[PDB]
């Protein structure tokens, strides 16, 4: 495929990723092989594409490679590596040689790269009667300082080391350092660059996209390591991060291909914000009426009525928060078994603009589909593009279900008509 | 070829083009067909890639399309279209419908797009007894205002219309408006988006790259239109612009492919700054000595001598400005007919850092090559990377011409040795 | 009258209008005659006087002038002109020739003038079974971009055209575009430059100033056009704009004379914020007591008492929001039928500083006046200037009603005394 | 001595050192002992006192401590340590453990500390037939980036490592890295924190202050190490740095005591800018006349004359640049052998304000003193404070030498009279 076409494809993801903040937690194996030059390069490019970068690396696998081979053996607890004064000493060494090679590798393939005492750690203390010693976790993170450097366009490099006010240095767990740093920054995107093609489902297939929930539920049968990715990824999301990804950093160019294709090459994970949508029943009707009535008076909605509603209350859905009714949507059906209609779609003007409408539309389309409906219509007098923009084609009178074509004729409204093909 | 590989290729040109200013002069035919959506898109992307954009369009072909078809016939003079009060009136119309379609087309494929009274025109007046009437040329261009908008990241749109202080509006020639605007902005790059795959040489082949000189000399036998491109492109360059390009705007994605590949798809043109390099002769020697001597005292250069030089003054070149000697370089030869050496390469410390060294290196390599030399050596004690960076590989003692290997041994200097393969 | 005196008069309105934002909706007839040079000039001056300017123009009258004269006839619906693909095409033309003439006219009488894709439209869709086609209304307005340009001192020019995300361009109604833009900007002032000396009352007299309410009520018997001015002017105000004006843009210099004289030459309209003020009755007394008591303990208010109040509860007014009592004020009377006193004026410290005090003062003065009172006194120990500033002159003991002069003597407070002449 | 008095003493040096840039080159032994906490603390304080800090550390002594103890033995050349791929590897380790301890030590005694890829090195190459291998020197130093961080108030930390464009990392000599960095920054002050109480004179006494010249001349008989301090300190100065100091970083609190006392505790070094001052002779007189005459016409100088001057040309000095005469000053003597007068002090108005006047004053006072003069008078009608400010006390008529008191009386000028006691 041609250059121009690849470039024209990436264009939209470049748009999206621009001026946005991307926290990367990098396995330290990656900072060592031939795999490091590829990765620094891909990261220069990101910088070039106007993405704000914070980069954090781990040390566990290097330490052990030095441990097992010193005679000693590392214990982990809940995953967290007990770190003594000698391991801590090597982690300080490992960080200097890494930060320096990554620098060279980046300078060799004028991109400004900045490191900082942005972190204050406290020791994790004791877990299940075990002194973790120098194992830290982040107590404070100098957010203003960081934004300042990202504002200026510097790529931030962070080793897995914080300092405490007592003048002691602690060893930080990369995986949950990064996620903590992302939540501080409210970064749009946390990326973990592992040695694995993402997270696998119950049977060997790699999980392309997952809700925090699905992620959660894969964990019960998942391996230590991928279990802790999942929790930090879940916590990063609930903490405000928009999207956390898992890639194989060792696979050539994966970062690019993940960020700037319609496809990807790893797992990505997203949080399903709260919205209780359910089958309307007898009690909603006064609410729905109050919601519906203003609109049905402006001419934006067909005029309904207590009995209309009372007798079709089953074809309606409502969206609710805290007992409060914020929206509704109904599915009409027809003698044509393939057809359907989104009807009576309404969100309160107060609670508008946060994807409520969308959620009801989606919901209905799930329901139209569970009954073998494959074309969904939507007619509208002042709102057509909401649907044109969200996957509906223009249609004519002659295309409606026969009956709906009758009503349409003797409406007098001339609503615009649209449809959207639903998928099996 | 894979995505990642295309992207990894563009990466360097993205680096270069970033934060840089690109003035585009666009034929107005392009703002009309299906060719406009492609082009707006490609231009959104540029914006996305951090390039400062100023865009200017023409009107000549639209006017005439309206003229010939009104009964009237346009005269041009030296290429400049006499424009009456009615043509001027239509150009104002044409500009509003263009700026608005390009807007829609860009909004449809959140990129900020800004238009401005940045130009003050005066009428061209009379040429060869002919009143050009409303044909303007730019008298002043509000540069601070423009930088301000580019600083903020707006894409600047400019119609081919300026206003004069007497309250009159003039019609501007696109081709030399853009080049004028670029010189004001000192833009790095002026791009002309024509209906032609660039400029053709004496025999049908498209001229990939050209010096302003070669450009110049193609003009004597070239067609009106491409003659005026050439002059404005020459004037833009001498006026300070770094590089002017000519592409076919109608060819799909050409802009991208031009800017972000090692290849291209149009013509590009560059100015050969002034440097008089010539065969050293008897008179230079005191100069060369003064230049050479400090260095030959620090140990950076083999030690020469009046007679050494006097008897080999033919193997030397010198670089000179205003009778002043600013650098030198010599080509040694050997019993091996394929071999050569760059020797005695020196630029004054005052006049360093502007590509003087490079120019002498190049020069010598032209000369080594005109005598069938295909490997050029360079030995150096403190300056090796200058050559490693500029296309030389490391070598060993055992690889030198036999004689030079002798001298090398009984030097005691241990110079590093490098070579570079010259091309037929 | 002398220069200096005119200038010294304008000085205060210049103070007020400085650094303030003024959205102007301009009838497009104005952009055409000799009336355009005058108007551009007056608008340069505004810019010179440090006023932030956004200017938006209409197209309806031009379109029709082209329509009726093409054979075709425009339908309007609720005032909104159905606009086809050919009208939309001309509106794009009309905008380019206008923006360009206004530019020339402004450049001819160095004031920076900036145009922008600040608007995203959606089509109005269908009204009363009628496809409005390309008739848009503004869906989003890039407010940050606009403030940015106004911050820099540019005059913003806006044609009556937005674009939609589907890549289509819509025709915008000027009158309610401007008001929408003002509300976005929260501009202090929206000015509509019409062809009429403002809005006329029930009997031929031009309405100098009006509350949104009075405006509203003039509408029931008013003409289509002036009916829609009124609604957009009402909506702009409720939407947050401080003041909307209606002038005759064709009348020479009206804009100046409107903005910088104590008088004006058109209609102006202002919103009466919410304040329920009413006759105190038996139930308020505990509230009034709690409000009054702290103050009556600091020495700022004469000391009252349950019975005092109980027996004069008729001379009191209270101000209330949401059943909450936020202030009070009483009118005392005297054997002198011309006299009155503002007594017991108090607002809670929480709800202070928003013109509550003023509203009660006003209120009382309405009431003093409805009983033929023409001098209102106010005595005060620590608050005299509140009244000196708000239209009261200093007075002496010997000027009080005889009885109040008695009380004053044997007070011991030495309150300052002031008065204000009320008008028939 | 009391707190207040110490603080009131430091106040002036705090004034001077504020907002000023201080580059510190630190021996790496210092980053290790108990000596590190003291030093980080003193450096926090500096930061607190508004001084811009760049800090750079060495590695030579650590490397060798690892070398001698590995079996290997380091060669130095001209002082520069040949560094192989394994030493370079350890220097990367040493830098990470240092930067991290200094961090902890600073965090333990909220001061922001910033590290950066500010340096690009090239290898030193070959010296006297010896491959220095990975021994670098700085080729480019990102000055804008550095000022940016100092502007923001960050303390800059720099390890002794740069990177080259070929993707290789080099080992930098601390001593001449710092001085190079200072010259780039044009820092006011370069401080070298050694293990020695400054530089010793020919006989064991520590050299408090030295001109670059005196420094220079101490070097001929000085030890390798202190020889290279001297050259880098000389080059930093000629390169534009205002003042370079040498202290014992291991001595407790020396940095403070050096910077904020009238005394110090180490050596300091300063450059004697160019000014040729010499005994006036017959040829200067026309110059001196032209210089003198305007002034002698304004009344600022006693009126002289060709013969006056011709016959006393020995009591005059002149200051000259490039054969050009820019100033003059004369010493009068008296029957009182202790007395003297500065007479005829004049600098051209063009070349004023750069300490020329001062230099002539000094000069004369050297000359008055070499003839046993211990009081120097200066009389002046419009210039008294120049002398009051520069160490002269007010005097009366009755205090002048007897003869000068005569002239003074029958002048009519009433010059102010001042004196200054010169020291044996
Ligand atoms: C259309 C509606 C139901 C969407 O509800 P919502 O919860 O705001 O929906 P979402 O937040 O998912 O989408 C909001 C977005 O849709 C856009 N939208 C809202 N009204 C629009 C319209 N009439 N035309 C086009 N787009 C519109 C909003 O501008 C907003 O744009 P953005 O994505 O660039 O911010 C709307 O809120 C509503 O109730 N309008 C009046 C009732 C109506 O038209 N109902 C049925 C139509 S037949
Ligand atoms: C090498 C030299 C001749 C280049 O001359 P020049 O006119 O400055 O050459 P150019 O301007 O084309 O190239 C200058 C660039 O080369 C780089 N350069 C200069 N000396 C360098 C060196 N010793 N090592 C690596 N790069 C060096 C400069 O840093 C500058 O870097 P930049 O491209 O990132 O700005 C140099 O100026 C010189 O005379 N040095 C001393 C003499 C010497 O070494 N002569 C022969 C070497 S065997
Ligand atoms: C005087 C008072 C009743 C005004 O109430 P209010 O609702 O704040 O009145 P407004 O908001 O219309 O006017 C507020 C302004 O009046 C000014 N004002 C308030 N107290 C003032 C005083 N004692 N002297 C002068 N001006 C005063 C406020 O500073 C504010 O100034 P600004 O216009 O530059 O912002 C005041 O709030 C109050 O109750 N003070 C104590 C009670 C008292 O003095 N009552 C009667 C006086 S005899
Ligand atoms: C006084 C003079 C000789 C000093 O020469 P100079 O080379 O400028 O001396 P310096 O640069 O060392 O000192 C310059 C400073 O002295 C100050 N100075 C100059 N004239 C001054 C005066 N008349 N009163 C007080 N200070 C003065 C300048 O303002 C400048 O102030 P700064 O230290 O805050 O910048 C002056 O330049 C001069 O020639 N003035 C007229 C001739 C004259 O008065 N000669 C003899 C006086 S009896
Ligand atoms: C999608 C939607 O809510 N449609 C409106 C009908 C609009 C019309 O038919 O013209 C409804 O009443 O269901
Ligand atoms: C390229 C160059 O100028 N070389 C130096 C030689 C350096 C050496 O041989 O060690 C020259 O004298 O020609
Ligand atoms: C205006 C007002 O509220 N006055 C205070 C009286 C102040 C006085 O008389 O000194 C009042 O009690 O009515
Ligand atoms: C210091 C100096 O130059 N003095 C002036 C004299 C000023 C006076 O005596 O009043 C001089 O002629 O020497």
């Amino acid at each position: 495929d041609s250059f121009v076409a690849h470039f024209r494809e990436a264009a939209p993801y470049i748009r999206q990723m621009r001026g946005t903040t991307l926290v990367a937690g990098i396995d330290g194996r990656l900072l060592e092989g031939g795999t490091l030059n590829k990765l620094a390069a891909d990261i220069g490019l990101l910088s070039q594409l106007g993405i704000r970068l914070v980069l954090i690396h781990g040390a566990y696998h290097f330490l052990d490679r030095l441990a097992a081979a010193q005679g000693r053996t590392p214990h982990y607890c809940r995953g967290l590596r007990v770190t003594d004064e000698t391991s801590l000493g090597q982690a300080q060494q490992f960080a200097g040689t890494v930060r320096s090679r990554f620098e060279a590798a980046l300078c060799g393939s004028s991109v400004p790269l900045v490191s900082g005492n942005f972190l204050t750690a406290r020791p994790i203390g004791v877990i299940d009667g075990t002194d973790m010693e120098y194992a830290g976790v982040i107590r404070k993170t100098d957010t203003a300082a960081l934004r300042f450097q990202l504002d200026a366009g510097n790529i931030v490099w962070m080793p897995p080391l914080g300092h405490s006010y007592g003048g002691k240095t602690f060893n930080l767990d990369m995986v949950q350092a990064a996620a903590s740093v992302a939540v501080s920054l409210q970064a749009e995107k946390l990326v973990y660059l592992t040695l694995s093609d993402g997270i696998s489902r119950p049977d060997g297939t790699l999980a392309e996209t997952l809700s925090a929930q699905e992620a959660q539920s894969l964990a019960e049968h998942a391996a230590s390591e991928t279990r802790r990715l999942i929790s930090s990824a879940v916590a990063a999301l609930e903490g405000g991060v928009h999207r956390v990804q898992i890639l194989n950093g060792a696979a050539d160019g994966s970062l690019l291909q993940e960020l700037f294709t319609r496809n990807g090459i790893g797992t990505s994970i997203a949080k399903e914000a709260f919205v209780s949508i359910r089958q309307a029943h007898s009690g909603d009707i006064p609410h729905i009426a109050a919601l519906i009535r203003p609109l049905e008076e402006q001419g934006i909605l067909l005029h309904r009525s207590r009995e209309y509603l009372e007798n079709h209350i089953s074809e309606f859905s409502i969206l609710e928060h805290d007992g409060n009714l914020y929206g509704c949507a109904a599915l009409k059906t027809f003698a044509e078994a393939d057809c359907g209609e989104i009807a009576c779609l309404a969100v309160s003007p107060q609670a508008q603009d946060g994807g409520y409408g969308e959620r009801l539309l989606a919901h209905i389309i799930d329901k139209a589909r569970g009954i073998g409906i494959s074309r969904l219509f939507a007619l509208s007098t002042n709102t057509g593009e909401w649907f044109a923009e969200r996957g509906f084609q223009t249609a004519s009178e002659d295309e409606l279900p026969e009956t709906r074509r009758k009503d349409y004729r003797s409406n007098g409204r001339n609503s615009h008509i649209l449809v959207r093909r639903l998928h099996r």
